């Protein structure tokens, strides 16, 4: 069992001074295996449960030059160098904001991968990646609870299960655009069945070549979203009840 020690604002101090001050308080000798900087914070591992405890007891005990306390956060963790970095998120978060229309609550995450402003920053927004859509939805839940329309077209999406918790994160989502993706089956829609969509776009997905006529297509989709009014830009015939 390993532990990862993080010192927020570690790059604000002399590596030498810092590590020494820690040891001067830590009851036992330790060794920073894999010490490295990752933006302001300093990080290193500790392959020992007893040590980690000793290290954690050093938290809040070191006063710095400008009279601030130095904090040490400790969590157990995997191995040496085996996901989204804070920096990627505040970035992804920032981009998302620039593409949210407050007036109509519309988040446009269209073809995100080919974006100006992050033209090679080296963070390639990959929404078809589980961890990333995870982060995305998480930001929506925190910052845009009242989201009404979400555009996720052209992102090579192929497994909607990754965004199946959107039902509870975006309660009022009514419009969803999934056109131009890599959905193969009709079954994928079942993972987002809970949305009370009024509008939906699926064209551009191979799942369409699954039906022989619009009649069947609309029935299948409406089967999941009963109150659907528009589909692929076209208005649908009022739902017939029984």
């Amino acid at each position: 069992n390993w532990f990862k020690i993080t010192i927020p604002y570690g790059r604000k101090y002399d590596k030498a001074w810092l590590l020494s001050m820690i040891q001067s308080k830590c009851s036992v000798p330790f060794t920073p295996i894999e010490f490295h900087y990752e933006n302001t914070r300093a990080q290193f591992f500790v392959e020992d449960a007893s040590t980690a405890s000793a290290l954690k007891a050093v938290n809040y005990k070191i006063l710095d030059r400008e009279n601030r306390r130095i904090s040490i956060i400790i969590n157990s963790s995997a191995p040496p160098h085996t996901e989204l970095k804070p920096e990627q998120v505040e970035q992804l978060k920032l981009i998302m904001s620039k593409r949210y229309d407050g007036s109509q609550q519309v988040l446009d995450l269209k073809g995100l991968r080919s974006d100006p402003d992050l033209v090679a920053q080296n963070i390639d927004v990959v929404l078809n990646r589980r961890s990333c859509m995870a982060a995305t939805l998480r930001i929506i839940e925190e910052n845009i609870p009242e989201l009404l329309s979400l555009n996720l077209s052209n992102n090579r999406l192929y497994r909607l299960d990754d965004m199946s918790s959107i039902v509870q994160k975006a309660p009022n989502l009514k419009i969803l655009n999934l056109s131009g993706n890599e959905l193969k089956s009709e079954r994928e829609l079942d993972k987002i069945k809970g949305l009370k969509l009024e509008e939906l776009w699926l064209d551009g997905n191979s799942l369409c070549d699954t039906f022989r006529d619009q009649s069947t297509y609309i029935s299948a989709i409406r089967e999941r979203f009963p109150k659907l009014l528009r589909l692929d830009g076209h208005e649908l015939p009022p739902p017939i009840a029984f």
